[PDB]
Parts: C-alpha cells; sequence; structure tokens
C-alpha cells in the first residue's frame, strides 16, 4: 500500500477494460482541469499541481496509462500527457510516466494455455516455437486480432498488461511528454 | 466505462493487495475530509458532499469496500461507512454501497486448480467434495488459512473479490451505514 510499492493505472477511453489503484479517462485545457475523472487522477496523485506541486506528496511510485493504440485512444493519452507537461512536470523528469503497451494478438492454443503476443514479429516467432513444441492451433480463428481492450475479458487484461513479471511498459521521457504537448497544440488549433 | 457498468473498490488498509476502478484507503471528522487519499475516493464518486450531493452525477454503479477482519480493517471500513452515511448517504439508501468477503482459505489442492472458502462450514465441504472425487490435498500444509489481503497474490485476489461470477458481496443497508456511524462515534469518545 506504501507510495514505494503503489502504481497507479489510468484507463483510457471509451472501450476500456504492489497495489494498483485503478482509474478511468473517457473521450479547452482550463474546462478540462474542470472535469470529474480528471480531478479525481489529479486528486489521487496528491502532489498538487502548478505552484503547489509538491513531489514529497506523490502518493504513486509509477503511473501507468493504458489506451487503444487506435486514434481515439491516443487524443486521451495527448491530453493526459500534456497535462503532466504542463501542470506536474517533475513527474515526468523523474521518470514515474509509463505507457502501457497492450497485446496485439491472442494464440487459442488447443490444449495449452493460451500466449499474447505485442508485436506482429513475436507473433510469428511464438507461432513457430508453438508448432515446433507439438502445440496445435487453428488455422481459421485461432489468432485473435485484438481492436480494442475492451474485447480483452479482465483476467487476461491484468494478466497481460499489470503483472509486473509479464506488462510490457515504455517510460515517457521528457521530449515523449513534449511531443505529446506539441500535438495537443496543433489539434487544438484545428 | 460507462457509470452504469462500473465499480469502485475501496481497498483497506494498512494490509491490501464491467471497468472496475481502485483506490486505497490506508489506517477529527473536518480533518478526515482533508486527508488526499479520502478526498480522491470523494472526487471519483463525483456526486459532491452534503448540501451538494447530486446523485445523477455519481461515477460508479457499485461502491465495494475491501478490507480485512481485524480491528485494523475494521477501524478503516467503519470510517468510510461514516462519511457515507453523513455526507454522502443516498449512495446508501440507494443501495450502491457493499462489503467484499475476503477468501478465508485456500484449498491446495495436489494436481488440480486450488480452491477458495469464505467460511468454515464452505472450507469442510469443499475438503469434502474435493476428497471424495479423488482429488489430493496436503494435510500438514494444504490448507491455507489467510490473515490478511496482502498474504494473497495480485491474480488470486482479483479471481477472489473482483470477478463478478465468484466474488461474495453483503450490500450495506442504512441500518448497517448507522450502526457504524455509532461506533465511530463511541470510538471517537474514548
Amino acid at each position: 500500500t506504501d507510495p514505494r510499492k503503489s502504481e497507479l493505472y489510468v484507463v483510457e477511453g471509451d472501450s476500456a477494460g504492489m497495489f494498483q489503484a485503478i482509474l478511468p479517462l473517457r473521450g479547452r485545457i482550463d474546462r478540462v482541469l474542470k472535469n470529474t475523472e480528471v480531478q479525481a487522477i489529479i486528486t489521487a496523485l496528491g502532489t498538487g499541481i502548478h505552484d503547489e506541486f509538491d513531489i514529497g506528496k506523490l502518493r504513486y511510485h509509477k503511473i501507468v496509462l493504458m489506451a487503444d493504440a487506435d486514434v481515439d485512444g491516443q487524443h486521451i493519452s495527448t491530453l493526459l500527457l500534456t497535462l503532466l507537461f504542463r501542470f506536474m512536470r517533475p513527474l515526468i523528469e523523474n521518470g514515474h510516466v509509463f505507457l502501457a503497451q497492450p497485446p496485439l494478438y491472442k494464440l487459442k492454443w488447443q490444449r495449452s494455455d493460451p500466449e499474447f503476443a505485442y508485436s506482429d514479429r513475436e507473433r510469428d516467432g511464438l507461432l513457430e516455437a508453438g508448432l515446433k513444441a507439438g502445440k496445435k492451433i487453428n488455422k481459421e480463428d485461432g489468432i485473435q486480432r485484438y481492436k480494442g481492450l475492451g474485447e480483452m475479458d479482465a483476467k487476461e487484461l491484468w494478466e497481460t498488461t499489470m503483472d509486473p513479471s509479464v506488462r510490457v511498459l515504455r517510460q515517457v521521457t521528457l521530449d515523449d511528454a513534449a511531443a505529446a504537448d506539441e500535438l495537443f497544440s496543433i489539434l487544438m488549433g484545428e
């Protein structure tokens, strides 16, 4: 439960699923700060914002953003990384911010546990290794290509994106957050 | 992600682990409302408090409190049910508040999936049924008696307390919340 042993997952957006807290974010910067879901995330982090930001009050060692690979999922991650870059910058600078890579494929092996691939390369690798081991797979429907997080059952979502020994996390750098901030400014101007 | 398909789990306290949001609560009523963890829970619910309470702004269909059976776990559940009874009463009245019953025992069957018991009666029943079916168990260490939520691995905690088809939930009635409020007042006076 301790901040050092605590993580906060922010699950985005309209196609959604060590202490692991979880908060949603569904989907004008002043209007976004008034949004209830945004307010809950900011409050849970416990640092305060802008000039009131206090790193010592950080409630979570890791902040993990989880969204779909599509434009809808990108839009929400862009929004949250911009809010963090503009009002809670040391969270990014000190390496607390991460992006969860959801699995792209589920390999439905006939008489064994299903395997999950995070890229086309891993899918091909796992398929070859499985067939070589003697595992069986249906050529027509044995490989499920995920379209969103909502397609996964809650148990497999945890196994693939939240289990620390299995999950694929990418650290958000200051340059990554600056690129999200630029993207936000471009889209607002459009 | 929709409020109707959303649940908020409040995991208590110092011995801790359909969209399922999760928030911690570790462990003078005016001082409690200023606490960051309490503020995050209230904010996530989205209704506001006291005269500002708006049922229409409720972000979660179910509010589930999960704590250890000991005095430490009871103290936190007493505190949160009191806050809900005093400042967010319709959440209890409208049947949104529940208590999660964590498993008391894990039956470590030798060559099959482990089973979980929520009472001494269920433990005895499952043990008899398993041995009758031909399942094997070690008489010395095969039955683990849980002392707290922190003893469970994250995956089994979800399977037993968060899976809607498996979990054991008890609805918090207005009388239940009134008894928690009385208990809080007695302990504060002590």
